[PDB]
C-alpha cells in the first residue's frame, strides 16, 4: 500500500479527518486532532510572516467579493489575493507602510488524492509590494525563506524541491515562478506542488487601477517619484501543508512502532497525562496536573489500558511528551516525563513539570 | 451621532475594517487591527471552551455539506452545527468521549447596522451532549459560564443581559432558550443578540439518525442503557462578538482622550515601541527591542511625529503598553513603559522589559 493510503487510513482512524458527512467524498472534515494540527500550522505561518515581521501586515477579506473584481482577474473566491490587491491603498494608509512591505491573509477558497485536491480548501497567501528594480532580489529571498520555513517545522529537506517554471509555462503577467514541491508519494510522479512563489510584476495593481479607476500606484517621497510596485506572491496550501507535514512526520521504527515525528509546535496534543493505573489515589493528582497543563497547552488524559498501549497511541498521533504518575509519585511528588521519539524517560518534580515542558514545547 | 456610527468611523479610520471592495456594502473586510482582534477573540473562545476543558473537543467541518443534511435541518451552510451533529459518533469513537461532553467549532456561515447583520459571517458554536435528566442543570451552567466569559474579557457587566425566550417564541424542538444580549446602541431598541444558549433536547440526533439511518444514540456501560443525548448549544457571533468588545472598550476621557479599553488578551497591538525622536542613536536600539518583542507579540514601531500624538494613536487603537526609548536609555539601558488606561509611566531595565510585559499581557 502506498504511503499516502496508509497515512490517510491512520488519519481517519485517530480522528485527524472524517469524510465530510460520512452519512463529493473529496470533501473532508477535520477531527479534533486535525483541527488542532491545522490551527498550529496556520499560527506558525502567521507568526513567521506577520507578527515577526515589521514590513508585513495582515488582512481578512470576504469570500464573496464584487463581480467586477473577478472580471478583472445579482450573481456572485477562487483565490484570496484580489482582496489584498483591492485593499493595497487602504493598508498603505492605515498601517503607514511603504514598499518593500507585505500584506498577508489566510482564508477559504473554492478531485481525489485524499485532501491534495479538494473543492473547498484554505490558502495562506502574502503579497509583497516592492519597488520594481528590487523584485528579483526580493523574489529569491522569499523563495529561500518560504522553503526553509518548512524545514524549520520538521520537514526533511530531501523531500522538498524547487521547480522553476520555464518561459512557456509562465503566465503573461509572471516574469519568474518557482514552486516548492513535496514528495507526497503519488502514483507515477510522486512530487506535488505545495507553495507557489511568483513574480507578478506590476500586473495586478495596474489591472485593478484600470478596472476600478483608482490609482493604486505608490509615491515615494524620498525620491519624489511615483510607480506601480511589483508584487512577490508566496501562496501556500493549508490543506496541502497539513498533508505534507503529516506525511513527512510518519515513521515506522527489532520492533516496529508507528510514530508521527511532529515538530512540537505542530503536534495536536502537546502532552498526555497517564496514571499508571486507574487507581483511586493516582487519578486525582493526575487530573490536577492535567488541569494545570490545560492552562497552557492542549492535553489528553488517558487512564485506559496498559501504560504501554497508551504510550503507543500517544506516539501514533505524535504527542511530544507523556507524563506518567505512578505510586512513587504519591511519595516523592515527581512524575516521569517520556519524550516521544527517543522514548527517554526522566523523573522530574511536579511543581517544575510545566517549565520543563515549556522550554521543550517551543 | 450614535455611539455605533462613531465606533464604525473610528474602525474605518484606523484600519480595523474596510468596506469590502471599496472600489453589498454590508460586506466588510478586516484590516490589520481588525484581523488581529478577531483572531484574539477566536483564540480566547477556543481556549476557554476546548483546550481548557477535558470534556470538550474541537472539529472543523466543510462549509458545503451534503444536501440531505440541510433537508433534515448537483446543487449544494447557514450554521456550523449540522457538521457537529453528523460527526457525533466519529468523535465519540476517536476522542473516546462520553456524555456529558462537548464538540466545539468555529467557521464561516452564509443587511446593515454596520457588521451586526452581514451576509457572510463567522460563528463559534459548541454542542454539549448530556444524559437527558441533567440537561436543565447543564443548561444553567453554560448560560452562566458563557455570560461570565464576556465579562472576563473586559465587557462591563451592565451592558449585558439575559433574555428568556417565552414559550411562544420557543421552537418546537427547543425546551428553553436564553439569549445573551449586549447594549450595542441601536436606534429604538439599543439591545441586540450576541450569543444564544439553547436546550435542543434530543431533536438533532434523532432527526439525523432518522434521515441517515445511522443510530447516533449513546450507550452507557456504567448503567447498561441506551439513550439519545440532549444537546446544549452555545452559539456565539464572532462578528457580533468583535462588534460588542469594540463598542464596550470605547471611551472618551479637563481634557478629552479617545481610548479603547481592550482587555490585553484582545488588543490587536500588544506593545508599541516609540523612540523619543527619529535620532540616529535611538532608532537602532528601538528596532532591536521591537524585534525581540515581535518574537512573542504583535508590535508596532512608530518614530513619526511628537511622542504625544503617537501615544494618542496607540491609545486610540487600545494598545496596552508603550515602550519609550529616550536618550537616558542610551546611558542607563532602561526604557519607559506607559500603561494605556492610567497613562502611568515606569522606567524598567530593557533586559527585563519582556517579562515585565508578559505578566501584564496575560
Ligand atoms: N484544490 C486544492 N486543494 C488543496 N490545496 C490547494 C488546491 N488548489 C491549490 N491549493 C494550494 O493553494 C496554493 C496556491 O494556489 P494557486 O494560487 O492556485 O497556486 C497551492 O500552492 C496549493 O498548495
Ligand atoms: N447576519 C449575521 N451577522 C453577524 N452575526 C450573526 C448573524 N446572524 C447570526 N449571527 C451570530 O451568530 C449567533 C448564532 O446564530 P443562530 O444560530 O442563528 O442563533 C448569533 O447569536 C449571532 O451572534
Ligand atoms: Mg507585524
Ligand atoms: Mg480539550
Amino acid at each position: 500500500a502506498s504511503i499516502i493510503d496508509t497515512v490517510a487510513n491512520l488519519a481517519k482512524r485517530r480522528g485527524f479527518v472524517y469524510q465530510s458527512g460520512e452519512i463529493t467524498r473529496s470533501a473532508w472534515d477535520y477531527g479534533p486532532l486535525g483541527v488542532e494540527l491545522k490551527e498550529n500550522i496556520k499560527r506558525q505561518w502567521w507568526k513567521s510572516m506577520v507578527t515577526a515581521r515589521e514590513d508585513v501586515v495582515g488582512i481578512d477579506t470576504s469570500i464573496i467579493l464584487p463581480r467586477e473584481v473577478w472580471v478583472a482577474s445579482g450573481l456572485h473566491r477562487p483565490e484570496t489575493a484580489q482582496g489584498i490587491f483591492t485593499n493595497f491603498a487602504n493598508v498603505v494608509t492605515t498601517a503607514r507602510k511603504k514598499p518593500p512591505f507585505g500584506i498577508a491573509q489566510t482564508g477559504k477558497s473554492f478531485p481525489g488524492n485524499f485532501i491534495f485536491r479538494t473543492r473547498e480548501f484554505e490558502q495562506m497567501e502574502m503579497e509583497f509590494f516592492v519597488e520594481p528594480s528590487t523584485a528579483k532580489e526580493w523574489h529569491q529571498y522569499w523563495i529561500d525563506t518560504r522553503l526553509q520555513w518548512y524545514v524549520d517545522l520538521g520537514i526533511d529537506r530531501d523531500n522538498l524541491r524547487l521547480y522553476e517554471h520555464p518561459p512557456e509555462k509562465l503566465s503573461h503577467y509572471a516574469e519568474r515562478t518557482v514552486d516548492i514541491e513535496y514528495k507526497y508519494g503519488f502514483a507515477g510522479d510522486p512530487w506535488g506542488e505545495l507553495e507557489g512563489i511568483a513574480n507578478r510584476t506590476d500586473f495586478d495593481l495596474s489591472t485593478h487601477s484600470k478596472h476600478s479607476g483608482v490609482d493604486l500606484s505608490y509615491y515615494d517621497q524620498a525620491t519624489d517619484t511615483r510607480y506601480v510596485p511589483y508584487v512577490i506572491e508566496p501562496a501556500a496550501g493549508l490543506t496541502r501543508s497539513l498533508m505534507a507535514f503529516l506525511i513527512d512526520a510518519y515513521s515506522e521504527d527489532v520492533d516496529k512502532r508507528t510514530v508521527l515525528r511532529f515538530d512540537p509546535r505542530l503536534a495536536p496534543v502537546k502532552v498526555a497525562v497517564l496514571p499508571l493505573s486507574r487507581h483511586a489515589d493516582l487519578s486525582p493528582k493526575a487530573r490536577d496536573l492535567a488541569a494545570e497543563l490545560r492552562q497552557h497547552w492542549n492535553v489528553e488524559f488517558d487512564d485506559a489500558g496498559a501504560i504501554g498501549r497508551r504510550y503507543r497511541r500517544q506516539d501514533e498521533v505524535g504527542t511530544p511528551y507523556c507524563v506518567t504518575v505512578d505510586f512513587d509519585s504519591l511519595e516523592d511528588n515527581a512524575v516521569t516525563v517520556r519524550e516521544r521519539d527517543s522514548m527517554a524517560q526522566e523523573r522530574i518534580s511536579i511543581d517544575q513539570v510545566t517549565d520543563y515542558l515549556a522550554v521543550r514545547l517551543k
